[PDB]
């Protein structure tokens, strides 16, 4: 009947999401700032499993090591009092004007070195707070113009940065992995490693590829008009889905960061189906923004909404896969045959198989309908709770 | 002054481009069919270096082995008479209704086997005609609905197909490589391996990755709103640019297949800059369609146009890179620093470097302008021939 | 419980939708042709209220007046036997190669005259069959290049065409209205009057604007990334929604023509909400294509699907508006205040109103939250049938 | 040879463009604020004809009437010292949190009244400074969710607002016209009157339509994937192009506000061709942002760039239209026939014209090629300065 989250649902939220003040490129903040401790408490009450942070969300940029220890201890006490976990952390390499041309791939070499020292410092902090995943979103790595960035040199510099972080973590004996987060654009004209695919290909060029995976985001792939569930399947196929960011997006436009379930609802349905079917066991992280039209009550309603919509879709997709009429339709559409090897008999047997070519009745094959529309209307009926 | 192509320019054209009859989803053919021999002759006269083909462009589907030999011999004679080469060939796995749910990843296993036998047969033909690159465009590999295709099983089947083709080629001792051609959509709702990135990541999972690269297409990446020169740089960085398809596209919409230079002209400029700077030496292949508004004279004007616009951009980009004021602006924007290692001194030296963090003047760094707009206006002036 | 359509639901289908053979730009037909009589019969059995046609769907292009009368009489008998109506008809001005540069705005003046005579002929036929709406979709009116079409002269020619059709209809005393159907692109690079807005503005320039409205299509506005329910509201506001075409589209790409409810499901929900709330009483027309993966059984399943998804959304939107908790949330979000005049007191009273400016507490106003997220989660819960 | 602007070129700039501090949704300001007086002086030195402003650019929000008079007098002195004009002004109804749900169409009625009083106040100021055009950009008029805004009530409120402003201006005897500026999205999920078309249709519903036109922006129509030159032609056709905003945009994504000429260079070429050919005589206004990567030197280089690229395109388009080979190609493509009435002979003569139908040789018509590709390559050659 109802859809109450529990910390066993592994729902997590960034400090920066519910704490977004409402500043957009055309307007002033509409909400006062939130204390991180307050967020941890409110989220805990909503059923969340944990929070995530950028270094600058937790410790104001240019804090003395004294202020730093103080900010951390307060945070830690909030975690102890609530049972909230910190499964992921990340570095802000995009807000300060020093990162206007990027962090790891800034043309200025001294900014690149600074970016790495800022990162390493927060990796230590994240390990201490017990994070298992360290996310890297190269929001400023890119260009507005063709001549401003030689992309092969920038990829050299990016690989250099990630290889050095991999060296550091292995030298420290830390138990933490990296997840690269792609985005095609905004705030840069074009961002490097713009999609899950580009990030997966890149990783295979690092010195220790086993240390790195992807942190795809719903809205980000959709800003390229791509099919998010398909891209997630490729990441799963590659064994690289280390984390995931959930939100909603209405097509190709600025990054809207709507609550999860908003935006493309059928894509959310197929995403949940796949995560649950594949046994993804990492956090279900929400990287979203309550619209600036909202007051704090609207903020917590929006965050509750994220979790509620995941649990409703989870139920509907489970119902869909458990439905015997659906299982018969999957066989009718030959999903079972898709899962069988094309040619386990091997190359030579295939070459000698006259039924595969010389004697293949192509006209009869062509006439078989795939029965996909009936299957899809079953999926729709299950999504809408109209099964009868 | 003028811009005449020579076969040394390695400009190539698919039989299907100038031979497109003008059939689109809303309308009948506006042009009669072209004989392949006629195309080879006309293109040779225009300065082209070679042609490419799908098996079905050259031998009508369901031709007897007798008709087949006949079609090939005619073709071959045309090549001998003109000096035209065949550097690339590919398989049509998308036109016949038997491929309505795909070739290599069709749900029906017997269609998948047939698709592989059709492919292998044309690989032999391509080696004979001396092609060095075999292209695979999985135009029908994908779905219109979420339940119709389990994407992890489909990627298993795709890897299976490509691994078997790799086995075949190595067993035959052939000197030919594969290039996968991505496209995000059309004619399927969503196509598997939708961008260069996804194709690069995929290849790294094949049994013999060294046999496979990418054949990116301008219009295709732009249908995802992606930056084509950036994606090409990543392919070059990976050492995987085996071939390239040139055309024009006006943004995110149906695949327009405009002549090269049409569409996004600045992107074409930066693409040519990169190909010539990186020393890409493969064919410059045009995969485009003369608009159906045109008669055959318009067809050859459109094909001449492709080559002419490449040679004009080539000249302008060479002029841009040779310009001492541009070389000074690149230094002003610190492109030289981008090419230098961030930390050749290594991790420990970086960790002990107080100028990289403790003593880094972040406020002075932040105040340095990147001077990118002046550089870009220099690039614009060079493109428009307005340098003074 | 279930969702059975009746002819009172005014669901209509074009002959060309269920009769689409599956030819797309990359592939051959996958289905044999359907006899119009068979379609009328099958659709009648599915609960449809009527059918629509292009002149060329019903009478093969270049039919003798004898064949013509024969085709019509057969059709008519099918309508009599089933009770099916013909509420709308339209002209095919896009398939024949003579229309490759358009019909009403072709550069060649003799093609423009021919286009008008072909149109007028079918208007007579449509009046005879009792249609009340005549649709004009200028699918070929546009350009692939900047110089090919002077758009001001083309708009002159378009207005000329529509004014002449308006003269004809009034001179014949016919009781029929025109609906212009916009589309931003495909099959032309850019099509004239690309959105509902452009078509509405245009109409206001015709000699008898009262004779013309719009026939917006879901997928078409979404190919421009526009909000279809918003555009429909503007048409309703203007009193110009004469007809509507329903289907599904997954974002900005080629025109997918998916069954209604597929594509952007939340947009379909808000569209149905608005049509039913505004009391739109015209046909609910489906302009869609069963995917070419399907056989004829899949064809009729896809058409049934269109009607079923409308009736499910209709129920959910009615439930949403009837819900007292929703009506309280609408008041909380001040939808009631939106409907009240800003200044029924008039200009001078507003100018003398110190509470509107001098004494307006802007800081308190700014702090009121809009409560939109709670309202939207109520809408989501109602859509998913999760209200508790 | 070179391309120096003069105030006779009527190039204008908003205070907010060169004065943009570099704050984007992901980052802090990278540049200090500019004094309006300094901007007027620097722009005057660059050859600009005038500046424009939002009320809040010139007088800080919540300034005492004393501070106000002071800010204005300083501004005025700068204008007197430089000869700079103020042809357009506008209201900021989007930055202050009180406008988070819009100005003219905010759900809260007291915000709507406040929005109108803020507007009226600046209209007086603009008339005083001698502006001839008052621009309205409803940046916050829209919604992120379906239920938050009844679009028919919002259009009622929008018409109410504009009718009241029209009453005010006529009652004051002011010589000023309004230009509505459409944008499809950002910062709202969807914005009302999202394209030029929707704004043109809307105006026709106002009480005094003659007082209102459009202020289209390059990047805005391109964010909908629309053809900007086509939309501008429709506005010209309607006699409603009162002002225009020039900038550059790379496709469908966030509003990039690149300098003019950047983005889609061929579209800029065809836009300049049309403005100059149609005799548009209003300001050429640049609404753009120097990238935040830039220091103040980059700011002025970027602004110089806008004007330079217009003057280069102006020259190339003039050269194109003056070229006798182009004029012959226009005749070959029958642009001359497009400009002739389809049927000046009238309806009855057309109906009795057997050459228009009964005896029209459709097959010969269909075979005529349009010769559009040759024409377009001539346009390309002229744009690139490669004519020989």
């Amino acid at each position: 009947m109802n859809y109450q989250p529990t910390p066993e649902d592994r729902f997590t939220f960034g400090l920066w999401t519910v704490g977004w003040q409402g500043r957009d490129p055309f307007g002033d903040a509409t909400r006062r700032a939130l204390d991180p401790v307050e967020s941890v408490r409110r989220l805990a009450e909503l059923g969340a499993h944990g929070v995530t942070f950028h270094d600058d969300d937790l410790i104001p940029f240019g804090s003395s090591d004294s202020e730093r220890e103080e900010h951390v201890k307060r945070f830690r006490q909030a975690l102890d009092d609530t049972g909230m976990k910190v499964p992921m952390a990340t570095t802000n390499l995009f807000t300060h004007p020093v990162f206007k041309d990027g962090g790891f791939t800034a043309n200025d070499r001294d900014v690149r070195r600074y970016a790495l020292r800022k990162t390493i410092r927060n990796i230590d902090l994240a390990v201490e707070l017990g994070a298992e995943t360290y996310v890297a979103w190269g929001g400023r790595e890119g260009a507005e113009s063709g001549g401003a960035k030689d992309v092969r040199d920038a990829l050299d510099r990016m690989k250099e940065a990630f290889d050095l972080l991999g060296e550091y973590v292995t030298s420290q004996g830390y138990d933490i992995r990296f997840a690269i987060e792609p985005k095609p654009n905004e705030p840069r004209g074009d961002i490097l490693l713009p999609t899950v695919g580009h990030a997966l290909a890149f990783i295979e060029r690092l010195e220790r590829p086993e240390l790195y995976g992807v942190n795809p985001e719903v809205g980000h792939e959709q800003m390229a008009g791509l099919n998010f569930p398909h891209g997630i399947a490729q990441a799963l196929w590659a064994g690289k889905l280390f984390h995931i960011d959930l939100n909603g997006q209405n097509g190709i436009k600025y990054d809207q960061d709507l609550r999860f379930g908003a935006g493309d609802l059928r894509a959310a349905f197929w995403l949940v189906d796949l995560l649950e079917s594949a046994g993804y066991s990492g956090p279900r992280h929400f990287d979203f923004k309550p619209p600036r039209t909202e007051d704090f009550d609207g903020v917590w309603a929006s965050a509750a909404g994220c979790m509620r919509n995941y649990l409703i879709l989870k139920e509907r997709a489970a119902a869909f896969r458990a439905d015997p009429e659906v299982q018969e339709a999957l066989r009718a559409s030959r999903l079972d045959e898709l899962a069988r090897p094309t040619a386990a008999d091997g190359l030579q047997a295939l070459l000698d198989d006259r039924s595969a070519f010389e004697e293949f009745d192509v006209d009869a094959a062509a006439a078989r309908g795939m029965a996909f529309e009936r299957l899809d209307q079953l999926a729709m009926d299950h999504l809408l709770g109209a099964r009868g």
